[PDB]
């Protein structure tokens, strides 16, 4: 029932550690 | 109720596609 809260912190773990290097990549 | 887990499963699996092939993209 709350593995949806689980993986919902995975989702945001993982966007939070891309999204960052993508910009970074974008003005390098 | 439960169809909330469906698409949030749904859509980690639909970013765990996409954001890699952007990094690679964006190295090449």
């Amino acid at each position: 029932l709350t593995d949806v809260n689980n993986k919902l912190n995975a989702i945001n773990s993982m966007l939070h550690i891309y999204l960052p290097k993508i910009t970074n990549m974008l003005s390098d």
